[PDB]
């Protein structure tokens, strides 16, 4: 809707949070007010976050390459598990902390970089910088209850503050033997927190879950099947309706219920094995008291609603395919929508993904920084295809044979995409099976 | 949901478990409440389990490559077993302890190592570094009510902490031959026990069953069925309904009920053989006292809650086409959501893999810990297509020869690649068959 | 469903049983609460036993190879009657026992192995080493009525006692000709009683059928299917309904019932042609009383009914293709999902086998004792098809020519494969005709 040049408010940016807690639930299908209808959220995040898989570190600096290689090697699964926790929660932190903790369980490895996760409800606040809105300053809190290897329980309140100039962190309760007390310079001069962020809003502060969307819809689905459920409780089954000429008589005799009232109010059930046979008086009657359809027109109005939430999520049918069998026969023929929600759908993680590599660098000399992140395949190659355009490059070129030294470069950077494409398998995320293959060839030889 | 900056709780780690006992209950179709709802869980888990198959171990060194390899050949039914339990009960815990034990039925083994279950209420409490969360004790109780080998019953209530440093044992009953109680060091110095944990959260201590998305809505679906059954139990049999002039001497002349109040008393049954023929005078009507239907819009409802169910789930149609006939014409058109959905679940437990795998090589000098976790092929690749590609690898190379060394690099990978997948039996899981070839072909030569 | 860490009883064994009388009955189709619904029973078990085949025992050494391969060869029939005893009855035991024995009809086998079933009821106790639950002896006991060669009949009620130290075996009644009462020591010092566990759990002391799950199901569709047979037989046929001015005067005019409370009493039956003409007066009325349905929504409920059934015990459609004619259509579409189960369900088993073919090395000097077990073919490859693909890689080699030695290390192998699976046939479980083809061919050469 349109409005005047002027009657407008002055900008100001929105602090509002996710309400994780709740989120949460909705994935989980625990909350009590949407668990008919947040059905739909597990399928929506976990097809949104596994086909657009994990980002493939790529970096033309050799030794860069290696220790993006190691990370990816030992973190791919909590780099898929940010994805989920973005997706679901829209804010998702990872700390990424240096340990030179000796302990017998990893003596290949003296030290090592950490992939923690921040649970979002920990941030307590963020201080910004007005100027870039670039983090000065994380707020972490929390209630640790630990027992003790004793017979002791413990409590401990510990809040932290994380900045580029040290961390302080101050605790009530019972002490945490792994916790120092007081501020601790940081070793380096930048925050090692990545805020990755949903649906990253230049009015919003945080980010926004993929359920946010749904979730009216979700509820109004609950409210509707709910709704079904009890009406079709209360009137599916038909109820036989006895016109007789003493009504108290009938009971008592046929089924000794000498006292109807007493026997309505104790909510007693009169017992009924289904052959049963009436024989009535002239005046008495015997009809069925039964529903055309005790649910109505609640069907179409949750098609109605199922439509909305594929609609506002944009999931391809075939994530759906159980309510709409047309698309579990022509899922290659959706995938072209699915890789374009996905190609969407990377954008926003992707400069996360490039400060986390850049920050995972700095913490362990290099002649870049700077990483470009592939991806998983939405849509794999057959690797039968990939070759025989392999050959058609290859007998097209060594003819016309003016075209100069542009044919060796276009083949070996052929080959080069090739053979990681070839490498890469296509049920396993990541490329840490590729970098497994060129270590094992590099010691075999 | 949105929510204002503040206004929220403190974090807190929420250390509630997933009542095994029910689960399990609920995958062998045994709960009372849910019997006839939970005829879902089975295919759901079993499904998932078997298309994710078991972990294959890969490293670089060739002596840890054996080690393992000798694990997975004794081990691979535990392993897949790991993950039906993970799925069923959310928790799975495996304790791996060596035994010199000498028996005369394993001669060739003077030495062992054991893939022992924890059964996970068996895991009183886990105590954890609450900064790390590393677990640093596992508080173990169970009730052993044994028979001795003469005629004594026995009992006793064992306890024990396993912890880093050592493990603590005592019992309360019935002493034990194979137990010594008192603490004992252990002979290395982390905890040998892996809690595998399905749908890891942050903020949960422990795992989650696949139950439990789906635990409302098959509580429903056994109320929908369960009231369903009941009321056409009751009412679809249409009753016979005769309006008769003198109701007490019809029933006392055709079928000798000479005191009708006394034979409903005692549940007496007129018994018909379904040829009557009804002789009646002018006043007296007989009529069918008939349902439309007695289950209305249940079968509705029904539906929509298998709906629900195979959304939550995120299984494919194909595992219910008995439900949807549709889903079972394009199985091949559906594995790659089955392959997405499990990408996503076996990244979940591949850190665990890993840790088992190390924990192993630990327990058995070795250039490299560093186990890295391959997987069984979801949607299998036919070798006739494998050995097509390399053909047309084989003839693209040898052509256009300034591409270089690397010719020989990209050649040499993909044989070993075809190898390892052409050995691999797509219906066996696991690569035990690989090894015993390997093993049988460097034996026979 | 969830709950708090603490509030659950301690962890105790289950030492439950299966009911084994009443599982054969329900897959004989003999109990007379389950006759209408047990017709489900067979083919699960019976698909799932003969889909899942027999073992193929491999190991290195040539000389246990030969042993375990005149094993199968005695014994294929009884290992598969193992897999069906197993899914059935939940339990199964296979006693191994050695018998120097001679008799004219075995002139050719001075010594002997015996595949001896033990019915799970003869197990009366297993008593278990509380450590490691491993057993350490078996409490066997049978009530043995038995004819003699003469007229006199024979009474005995033996048990035994089998442990690892010895087998001690006590009988009442009747002396048994050919059994020593007594301690006796094991010429070896294990148990040579192999448990074969369905679905083996770690908190069930013994195995669960493929029953189990589905026996509610299974009581829930004859119930509904007898209600609607009984319905049916009361109420199909419609009841002519004479509306008549007298009419014992009737009866006794037309069919000659002059007493008719003494012909209704005494059970005297009308007698009908079918073709007969109404004659009446103005006043007298003839109507059929009618059904519109006997049966009423009985059908929809069973065919729920089936569908929970199916989906429990995860049996292919096409298994049950009379119900789904579509099913029929795609058989070789539907099988990789009887592959994935018999997948999972191998594993099972595939540990007992292990243990079974050590025993038998052990009863019968090898450099190795660890058997592989391999499997029959769910989905047999054509052979053509393999064919294609050995020729497939036997040109994609011999180019390239700097691939090196590896060559040669896996085209033998691939050979090596190619003729096991070739030799084996599709239609006879085990490799028994690959046994006897390689003695021929070494024999007549």
């Amino acid at each position: 809707m349109r409005m005047s040049s002027g009657n407008i408010g002055v900008y100001k940016l929105d602090d509002s949070r996710v309400d994780y807690e709740l989120a949460r639930e909705l994935y989980q299908n625990k909350n009590a007010n949407y668990k008919l209808g947040s059905s739909f959220v597990r399928p929506i995040v976990n097809s949104t976050t596994g086909f657009m898989g994990v980002p493939h570190f790529q970096i033309e600096d050799e030794e860069a390459q290696y220790i993006l290689d190691e990370f990816v090697l030992d973190n791919t699964s909590k780099m898929l598990k940010t994805h989920t926790d973005s997706l679901k929660q829209g804010d998702c932190y990872i700390w990424i902390t240096r340990e030179e903790r000796e302990n017998p369980l990893y003596p290949d490895k003296k030290v090592r970089l950490i992939y923690n996760f921040i649970s979002p409800e920990e941030v307590k606040e963020i201080i910004l910088d007005p100027t870039t809105k670039e983090p000065i300053a994380y707020i972490l809190e929390s209630q640790n209850e630990w027992t003790d290897l004793g017979e002791n329980k413990r409590k401990a309140k510990v809040k932290q503050i994380i900045t580029a100039e040290s961390r302080f962190v101050e605790v009530e309760g019972d002490k945490i033997e792994g916790l120092e007390e007081g501020e601790t310079p940081n070793v380096w001069g930048f925050i090692p927190i990545i805020h990755f962020k949903n649906e990253a809003d230049e009015t919003l502060k945080y980010g926004q879950s993929d359920i946010e969307p749904i979730e009216p819809l979700l509820k109004a689905y609950h409210d509707v099947m709910l709704h079904a459920l009890k009406g079709s409780k209360m009137h599916s089954t038909p109820k036989l309706k006895l016109k007789l000429t003493d009504v108290a008589s009938f009971l008592a005799h046929n089924f000794g219920v000498e006292d109807p009232v007493k026997f309505a109010k104790e909510g007693g059930k009169i017992n009924l094995d289904g052959h049963e046979i009436l024989f009535l008086n002239k005046d008495e009657e015997a009809e069925f008291v039964e529903v055309k359809s005790a649910i109505g027109d609640a069907k179409e109005l949750l098609k109605l609603l199922f439509y909305c939430i594929v609609d506002v999520s944009e999931t391809p049918e075939f994530i759906f395919g159980v309510h709409t069998p047309s698309a579990l026969a022509s899922v290659k023929e959706q995938m072209p929508i699915m890789v374009n929600k996905i190609r969407r759908k990377r954008e926003q993680f992707t400069n996360s993904w490039q400060l986390l590599a850049r920050m995972v660098l700095i913490m362990s000399k290099y002649s870049s920084y700077d990483v470009t992140i592939g991806w998983d395949e939405v849509n794999p190659r057959d690797d039968k295809e990939l070759a025989e355009t392999l050959e058609k490059v290859c007998c097209a070129l060594d003819k016309a044979l003016e075209g100069g030294f542009i044919s060796e470069e276009s083949t070996v950077n052929f080959l080069a995409q090739y053979i990681d494409t070839m490498s890469n398998y296509i049920s396993d995320d990541p490329e840490r099976e590729g970098e497994r293959e060129k270590i094992i060839k590099t010691k075999m030889l």
